[PDB]
């Protein structure tokens, strides 16, 4: 792993607009000759890229992010194209010092590692448990339990970032504790209509909470919440490559504004448990 206050060269993939922490795991479908090339020497050459946090993604303005590795590599070939499908996690945070792109268009960027309250935790956790009760794979060290609580988490991306930033392990907590008792969530266009609460989230898995599916080239970031308000579903479920295997998919709209807010999941057996689950994209949520 990187050294701290290291000054490393990383590369930029440049579709991702994703705000990575480490131990936050990514999920990428890559179908550009040049992006397959340079995962494919990565693979050989430490399987370490780069994830920036945008602040203006239209400038491409990202002050700090995070490393990736790459810890799964799939190839295949479809419609005459040659794909590749690959798995990382975040590893380390770093500050962007300087990003300058060569001359055969491979973006790369100069940055430096940022180097690495139990009742605090504790504290947080309680009120984790009051919006949903759970059986832990919940972290035990104070460090990377501020970072899952960063991933799965109704953050907006202004405020996501501000987390990065902070160094400290304590300091991250009382920040992100902070926040939870500061209630729902509303569409985004609107910003009237309210969807949903704090009370509904759960974990379908481990990273139940939030966790990220690629689009069968986008990458959606999709909140696991038991029920939902002012949203209508739209058709019949399908069953065509559900992200959640065992259930079935119908898309989710906005009464108001007909945006597309998420998907609504459904058992094709009784026996599963959460029989009426939602799945609500990030990106169409704006929290109040
Ligand atoms: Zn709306």
């Amino acid at each position: 792993l990187h050294d701290d206050d290291s000054i490393q060269v990383i590369p930029v993939l440049p579709q991702v607009m994703m705000i990575l922490v480490p131990g936050q795991t990514l999920p990428l479908q890559l179908f550009h000759p040049q992006e397959v090339s340079m995962v494919r020497n990565l693979i050989q050459n430490d399987r370490t890229f780069a994830v920036l946090a945008y602040s203006n993604v239209q400038e491409r303005e990202a002050e700090f992010g995070t490393t990736a590795e790459i810890y799964a590599y799939r190839e295949e070939q479809d419609f005459g194209i040659e794909i590749v499908k690959v798995k990382a996690i975040g590893r380390q945070r770093f500050k962007v010092l300087e990003l300058r792109t060569q001359s055969d268009g491979i973006q790369q960027a100069k940055v430096q590692i940022l180097p690495e309250a139990e009742t605090l935790m504790d504290r947080i956790k309680k009120q984790l448990r009051e919006w949903d009760e759970n059986l832990d794979s919940l972290p035990s060290n104070p460090i990377d339990f501020s970072y899952w609580v960063a991933a799965n988490l109704p953050i907006d991306d202004s405020l996501r970032i501000q987390l990065l930033k902070i160094d400290s392990a304590i300091q991250r907590l009382r920040c992100e504790l902070d926040i939870m008792n500061k209630t729902s969530l509303c569409c985004k266009q609107c910003q009237e209509t309210e969807i949903t609460t704090k009370n509904e989230i759960f974990s379908l898995s481990r990273e139940g909470p939030m966790a990220a599916y690629v689009n069968p080239g986008y990458v959606h970031e999709i909140l696991t919440v038991y029920k939902a308000c002012n949203l209508n579903l739209i058709g019949r479920p399908s069953t065509e490559h559900s992200w959640f295997p065992g259930y079935a998919w119908t898309v989710a709209q906005c009464k108001i504004c007909a945006s597309h807010i998420g998907w609504k999941f459904t058992a094709t057996k009784k026996d599963m448990s959460p029989q009426k689950f939602w799945g609500l994209t990030r990106s169409a949520l704006i929290p109040t």
